[PDB]
């Protein structure tokens, strides 16, 4: 885990950002840049997901849309 180049489901965002933690449904992230802002999990890219279950040890499939 690293600040890395996260994108969403539809791919219209994408930051860097590492993740620090999830909470209710949302991902709370902090920028490379040194920004922390909040991206909810349920409308990110599978492979951002599958990346925090790693961090997190829980399963985002549920917040994968395909």
């Amino acid at each position: 885990k690293k600040s890395r180049l996260w994108v969403d489901r539809s791919g219209t965002f994408k930051v860097d950002a590492e993740f620090i933690g999830c909470a209710k449904g949302k991902i709370h992230l902090h920028k490379a840049n040194g920004v922390k802002i909040a991206v909810a999990a349920d409308k990110l890219s599978n492979e951002d997901l599958a990346y925090v279950e790693k961090i997190t040890g829980f399963s985002l499939e549920k917040f994968k849309a395909n």
